């Protein structure tokens, strides 16, 4: 029984950055159609140059967020192509029936499917390749995640009925990563996928990983790929991990309204300091900056922040609100009539 | 002062069922009679045909749940035939008192103890042996764990003045296993408890499971053993794990209503992708099947799942909804006037 | 601007005890005046005598917590004494802007700072120091990290309009600890916190703690240093970890109240029996003690408890409530006329 609802076709952008979509809506349900073509390829995940024989959808880590509204039908063309080795799908979190969409989008290399679900269920939810037995972890660990959000019409509120509006959103996707060692502890290099898999499957078994990343490599929203923010902007943080636990924490923020299992039907939580992402969800949280500067988003694991990788910065402009925090004395040597015992 | 209430024997029935009992009921207060018998046994827990020297209560992983209501006396026999090796006890966390019952429950094989407790708190909550000292980790992650549901008097709620109740409930109880390897990586197999403990030891300091099991093997309930349902049906899912935590997801569904905290006290979270379930506790989730077919219920450490032992199946029957998904394609070759770069 | 409001200087105490201030206050907002002084020494950390290059707030594990009221200023002076080795610095997870505060606290051996914060935010919440870089874990896991409690004004309440007042209050902080093993697995003695730095970080990186503690060392918080309590006391429980999750549970008790995420602008959760800490975080716990006796408080990874050193009691004095829970038969032979299989 054909299903007779205008289309629209959204062109998907790379995280953290996020395709233009409405908050609130008054538009009917659409068939909102999305593309993901599969990529296998080697890429670079830490400042040091270590290479990782990655597996993505559009070439990304994460693959990226799509967004759409409550009772919008999703169409997914998944594409393999014929340079790929591997046979890939997609498990929509947000979906309901053949796991996810798994049973009903397995395509080789050279194939294509179109799978459509009904968005019955509001929340930012995974989305995730997974084959088969233990091909399902080793696709996802090698990059084949990202999200989906489905807004209510409405958009977002308080859970009292207080309408919530984001000036600005980000897309957060954080990945553990095995990559293998030699025996005298540097990381091995493969030159394909199903080379690397027995080594990596060791890795993977011991359920620490050696890298912890945002957007795909160690650094990668530091530097000249800060976020960028203004003071009195309400910011989204979206921030999924399709494998692992995280604690997301924003230094020198909070979270003023957070949603940490992800799910827009219960109200957010206020004023958190440390959140925390169940492996295979996405949460969210709503900040309002009220002071300019750099701000660190990290997942609270300080070792995976500053070690293995999970560090992203904010930098913020505006005035400082010395009334919020200010330095009353700065660094002086200690008074020589002190005591301190 | 002698407790003057009917007295109910119970006969428990192994995971993951459960013995009968009411939602709700308008029968009063109860002696709600329990036995336990504690079995030590060697035990398969893998595909590969692995043994362990697992310690039970009733000869199972988990041990059976048991099902009261709020007001409820619980009056447990705890047995230890003679031909067991080591002294048990038993800790109910829904219990107020005593280490929740250990302090009053220590028995030498050739001994049985009597523990009355009043079900107090409303929930599910785990229940496990804790002789003292390294024993109690030991003892727990040997398989001597299990859980007791306190349903109110009224049956479950939506904690919005709704009633809800299930047409089905399973027990799924979660177990990591700590099995020593030898020199050349495969798993060491012992003739008694007390002489796999020092190797054991070693590998539970280092906080890795070599296994996660759903009702104490890999593969436990999949193939004939799969989870049964049918379109329609509100399904309780009851997930314990009395050491280590675990994210529960359905994959082709949804928690509609969750409480992964497990207390019925607390209203339960709506429409949740995946689940937390902190270790030392039970939770529940109510799914209403809306689709047939295959479901895959894991943890979603993709890794435990796939490769350390931790899916169970749901085959449900029913009927295929194309209105909340459809395949709108199958796969077919790329077509050669496509571009996907 | 100066900031006219009257001052108050605290006195703060070691944990896991808390300075003397009011839960209630009609008192308006202060200036609130604290005195940090940054102690790196060699301290035992487990019952075998395990030395540990240890830096610390005010010479404790966990650094003493301070207890403040919604709208009080929060005026700190950040002492580091010229025989220190490191620079350090404080990041207060309730405080805006600045990273925390650690970006105005910056201080070498031989200089103090003064900052000022406003607390806008009502919980219990980390603070801890955070030089840059990979000194952040280091110096956290180091023993660097506290808890601030920010009370609201009219003091506690279980989200429902009631007040809830506690009799009692305790403070356990949580650390990871990560040292370093030789050859044959004994743990290493260092002459400096440089000196253990490289060995350390190796066991860092592998995520894995060698021990978890209550106020510093294995058994602080047992024998003659358990917790004392009575019968019929509400008894506040706050429980920090700057780095690494937590699942606290009082064996024999409950949390009635429980705020998991720590923030008192949401409701508790009611009669849990195991709650969640997240890595860089606070929570409470309200219990009404009910019976007398030994309780053991863990983190409910067994094995984190009664091996790696994370287990405290509470010593509880008065009558023993027998309709809650009693032994019905002490331990006694099976019956030769039991079956029992
Ligand atoms: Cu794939
Ligand atoms: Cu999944
Ligand atoms: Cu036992
Ligand atoms: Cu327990
Ligand atoms: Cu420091
Ligand atoms: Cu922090």
């Amino acid at each position: 029984d054909d299903l007779k609802l205008p289309r629209q076709r959204v062109d998907l952008v790379a995280p953290p950055f996020v395709h233009v979509h409405e908050q609130a809506t008054k538009q009917g349900p659409k068939i909102m159609e999305f593309k993901l073509v599969v990529q296998e390829k080697k890429m670079v995940i830490d400042e040091k140059g270590t290479t990782f024989q990655a597996m993505t959808f559009n070439g990304s880590m994460p693959g990226p967020l799509m967004v759409v509204h409550e009772g919008d039908y999703v169409e997914v063309t998944l594409v393999n192509p014929a340079t790929n080795t591997m046979p890939h799908n997609i498990d929509f979190h947000s979906a309901t029936g053949a796991l996810g969409g798994g049973a009903l989008t397995l395509i080789n290399p050279g194939e294509q499917v179109v799978l459509r679900w009904k968005a019955t269920r509001t929340g930012v939810f995974v989305y995730h390749c997974a084959p088969g037995g233990p091909m399902i972890p080793w696709h996802v660990v090698s990059g084949m995640n990202g999200a989906v959000m489905v807004l209510p019409r409405d958009g977002l509120n308080d859970g009292h009925g207080h309408s919530l509006r984001y000036d600005r959103i980000y897309y957060i996707g954080e990945q553990d990563l095995y990559v293998p060692r030699d025996e005298k502890g540097n990381f091995k290099s493969y030159d394909s996928p199903g080379e690397a898999y027995s080594d990596t499957e060791e890795v993977m078994r011991k359920l620490t990983p050696t890298h912890v990343v945002f957007n795909g490599k160690a650094g990668a929203l530091t530097g000249k790929n800060a976020l960028n923010a203004n003071v009195g902007e309400n910011v989204l943080i979206v921030h999924s991990q399709a494998n692992r636990d995280s604690r997301p924490h924003l230094i020198g923020g909070h979270g003023d309204y957070v949603w940490e299992t992800g799910k827009f039907s219960n109200a957010p939580e206020t004023g958190l300091e440390t959140w925390f992402i169940r492996g295979g969800s996405a949460g969210a949280a709503l900040y309002k900056f009220l002071q300019p500067g750099i701000y660190a988003y990290v997942t609270h694991n300080l070792i995976e922040a500053a070690n293995l990788g999970a560090t992203a910065h904010f930098k913020v402009e505006g005035k400082w609100n010395d009334d919020l925090m200010t330095q009353v004395k700065a660094p002086a040597d200690i008074p020589t009539g002190s005591t301190n015992e």
